[PDB]
């Protein structure tokens, strides 16, 4: 017997006006048109995203539904106990404090991202392939019964301390970022391709079995060491904000992006990463040498704070963005880097900036303030001292710079010397600032005495 049931307006079926109105449009009808229980049951798919819906009461009557999208609404509860034919559920960006999916035994896609869930029970969903409980307030997530899971996103729950994916042998994408995870065993996830476990408390990460990762981000963790040598397919690798002291990327022939910001590395060998486009290594304070000569397609180089006294940029024609601020450089040469839109080398120990004027786009977009130069000491003669202003002090266009002595001292332009009167061994040095006429370059030259 196929019973018709009651026949009434969508507005009478669905108390929420905005919901009734969306269910109506699903049948290409108005909210005030009448429809039967048997008619309502024929709808296999519903999309009411971004509709100002607070209440989904009446959903129990749409029993033919295999797909429900209610994203970007104000829904505080969703009783889906009668919608047992659902295979796809997107209820993300709502105000759900709880969500029961235990009756939905045919469910293969579940997205409840950005809600207020404290528990989530997916143990009755054995066909699950996409679970996304991102941006909830969960403390754990048992996926032990969900063996067909290909993608898991439990990022930004904040309180997750344990994650077990040892049974998820089909996992290709994992995002467990911004939690308190301390151990991640990914050795059974042989098909893994994308891994993001950043912003956790992971101390060890064994990736030896995951030899077909293409994307890896283990940044902001507590990794003392890591072995990426087996991961020959990697194109993007990010291990920033870890206390790693040694990193071996020689096997990563396909690497395009390497981020190792704020790591403790003593050295780094980029010579085999011929395809490298982005190397971002700001705060790699222990590095004292950088050979980017084999990285011929480098588009952006950032090694701020690095202890490099020089940097051979001859082989990097494609460079558009270079960041050398806070380095130990005493020499700069960007003449072969004609694509540069932005150069920055604040707080270095540079004198001659003449190579930068070779690139006219840099005439304006150029910062080189806070230079700190240190000269060999002289002896006094009477209570006085004359010195030659360093000839290497040359600006962007190879012109002299303006000399402002740490004044008791008179700069003589003719002779390009400074003479201070009344100097004391109590205060054992003399200084002068230099500034370029465009104001892009500023520094000091300390000269000790006696
Ligand atoms: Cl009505």
């Amino acid at each position: 017997t196929l019973k018709a049931g009651q026949t009434q307006s969508f507005n009478d079926w669905f108390p929420d006006d905005n919901f009734a109105s969306e269910v109506a449009a699903a049948f290409e009808m108005q909210a005030t048109d009448t429809i039967s229980e048997e008619q309502l049951a024929t709808l296999t798919s519903l999309d009411c995203h971004n509709s100002s819906i607070t209440d989904m009461t009446g959903i129990e009557k749409l029993t033919g539904l295999t797909k429900l999208i209610c994203t970007s609404n104000n829904i505080t509860t969703l009783d889906l106990s009668q919608n047992t034919n659902l295979t796809y559920l997107a209820c993300d960006s709502n105000k759900l404090t709880n969500l029961d999916v235990t009756p939905l035994t045919k469910l293969t896609y579940l997205n409840c991202d950005t809600n207020k869930l404290t528990k989530l029970d997916v143990s009755q969903n054995p066909l699950l392939t996409y679970l996304n409980c991102a941006r909830n307030t969960l403390t754990e997530i048992d996926v032990s019964h969900n063996t067909q899971l290909t993608e898991l996103d439990c990022h930004l729950n904040k309180k997750i301390t344990k994650l077990d994916v040892t049974p998820q042998t089909q996992l290709t994408t994992l995002d467990c970022s911004f939690n308190k995870i301390t151990e991640l065993d990914v050795s059974q996830n042989k098909l893994l391709n994308r891994l993001n476990c950043d912003t956790n408390n992971i101390t060890k990460l064994d990736l030896n079995q995951n030899i077909q990762l293409t994307f890896l981000d283990c940044s902001s963790n507590k990794l003392t060491e890591i072995d990426v040598t087996p991961l020959t397919q990697l194109t993007y690798f990010d291990c920033s904000v870890n206390p790693l002291t040694e990193l071996d990327v020689s096997t990563l022939s396909k690497l395009t992006t390497l981020h190792c910001i704020q790591t403790d590395l003593l050295e780094i060998d980029l010579t085999h990463n011929t395809q490298l486009i982005y190397f971002q290594a700001e705060g790699c304070r222990k590095i004292k040498e950088l050979d980017v000569t084999h990285n011929t397609q480098l588009y952006l180089l950032d090694c701020q704070a690095a202890g490099i006294t020089e940097l051979d940029l001859s082989q990097n024609p494609k460079l558009v963005y270079l960041y050398l601020n806070n380095t130990e450089l005493t020499e700069l040469d960007v003449s072969h880097n004609t694509k540069l839109k932005s150069l920055s080398c604040v707080n270095a120990h540079i004198q001659d900036f003449s190579s930068v004027g070779k690139i006219p786009a840099l005439n304006n977009n150029f910062e080189a303030e806070g230079q700190t130069i240190t000269m060999p000491k002289e002896t006094l003669t009477n209570n006085s001292l004359t010195i030659a202003v360093s000839p290497d002090l040359l600006d962007q266009f190879g012109n002299p710079m303006n000399i402002e002595p740490g004044d008791g001292g008179v700069y003589d332009q003719a002779t390009n010397t400074i003479t201070w009167e009344n100097l004391s061994t109590d205060n054992p040095a003399v200084t002068y600032t230099f500034t370029s006429e465009n104001g892009a370059i500023v520094g000091t030259v300390t000269t000790p005495f006696e």
